[PDB]
């Protein structure tokens, strides 16, 4: 979310 964060939030 609001960018890229692996695969825990996105």
């Amino acid at each position: 979310l609001x960018x890229r964060y692996x695969d825990t939030m996105y």
